[PDB]
């Protein structure tokens, strides 16, 4: 499913990311623009054989299982086709974990380098929540 901007705005707050573990509604939105362009159906290989999977691109090395990722850990105990679905949930709920792991959201490269440091609340602009 290849959500709307406003759409997933209000997914998201539904399943309680706005100002999770301190990040605003805005800053997961922008998250999920620059890793999946809001397709959860988005799959991206890593060099190290690894795999990103979903709206917010977790990865099959410590999130998910794949199984054909060596010596990976499934620490969201959870296969990484479930974070395709079109009901969101399990991404968010991996998300939850992943953010409360210690470095925050500069878990997610696109997160650091295109949305940390910007007007995030751009993204939920406009949107009825």
């Amino acid at each position: 499913k290849v959500f709307g901007r406003c759409e997933l705005a209000a997914a998201m707050k539904r399943h309680g990311l706005d100002n999770y573990r301190g990040y605003s509604l805005g800053n997961w939105v922008c998250a999920a623009k620059f890793e999946s362009n809001f397709n959860t159906q988005a799959t991206n290989r890593n060099t190290d054989g690894s795999t990103d999977y979903g709206i917010l691109q977790i990865n099959s090395r410590w999130w998910c299982n794949d199984g054909r990722t060596p010596g990976s850990r499934n620490l969201c105990n959870i296969p990484c086709s479930a974070l395709l679905s079109s009901d969101i949930t399990a991404s968010v709920n991996c998300a939850k974990k992943i953010v409360s792991d210690g470095n925050g959201m500069n878990a997610w490269v696109a997160w650091r380098n295109r949305c940390k440091g910007t007007d995030v609340q751009a993204w939920i602009r406009g949107c009825r929540l």
